[PDB]
């Protein structure tokens, strides 16, 4: 997160981090075994880790559970990003509580306009590098469908939302990946890609989840 403000721990009691050996990718709890993230992250060795603010300290609300089956979109394009979603189901149910806690998913898509947390441990500079430890926030808001297109000309689809600031500065980045747009107690959006990162109209571009949601259910209701 670029421009943004350390949450607090456990604050974002849905936010998970995915790890393979280090955090590479984001996630959110949706219910006690299963994890929405991007298509982008998958890879095999996950290591779900939930109840985390310093991902570099042991500091007493983690679970750590190994995910048992990941299931990338069927129609997810790593070309054009298009369907950028995947479920992983946790090899056991996580302990929900205060500090680990599931996030709804959406009954009605979000409008432009509508304020939306964006969190991550993902890269805090434009230009350079420097990872936080500490789960990093940004509120900004979902962005006009027609800005969104003039902002990426030739690539925003029915499954994409911008979300963030025309005028740059604040933004999410490398290693935010995956993880959650919250608007209203809702996850509207999944970090998926951008160019670089809090460039002047080049805002974040999000998986729009309400389209995803009689997937997720179905997904779940069978696996
Ligand atoms: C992560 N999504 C973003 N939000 C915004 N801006 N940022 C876009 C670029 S982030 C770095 C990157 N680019 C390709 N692969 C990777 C890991
Ligand atoms: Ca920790
Ligand atoms: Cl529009």
């Amino acid at each position: 997160i670029v421009g943004g403000y350390t949450c607090g721990a456990n604050t974002v009691p849905y936010q998970v981090s995915l790890n393979s050996g280090y955090h590479f990718c984001g996630g959110s709890l949706i219910n006690s075994q299963w994890v929405v993230s991007a298509a982008h992250c998958y890879k095999s060795g996950i290591q779900v880790r939930l109840g985390e603010d310093n991902i570099n300290v042991v500091e007493g609300n983690e679970q750590f559970i190994s995910a048992s089956k990941s299931i990338v979109h069927p129609s997810y394009n790593s070309n054009t990003l298009n369907n950028d979603i995947m479920l992983i189901k946790l090899k056991s149910a996580a302990s929900l509580n205060s500090r680990v806690a599931s996030i709804s998913l959406p009954t009605s898509c979000a409008s432009a306009g509508t304020q939306c947390l964006i969190s991550g441990w993902g890269n805090t500079k434009s230009s350079g590098t420097s990872y936080p430890d500490v789960l990093k926030c940004l509120k900004a808001p979902i962005l006009s469908d027609s800005s969104c297109k003039s902002a990426y000309p030739g690539q925003i689809t029915s499954n994409m939302f911008c979300a963030g600031y025309l005028e740059g500065g604040k933004d999410s980045c490398q290693g935010d990946s995956g993880g959650p747009v919250v608007c209203s107690g809702k996850l509207q959006g999944i970090v998926s890609w951008g160019s670089g990162c809090a460039q002047k109209n080049k805002p974040g571009v999000y998986t729009k989840v309400c389209n995803y949601v009689s997937w997720i259910k179905q997904t779940i209701a069978s696996n």
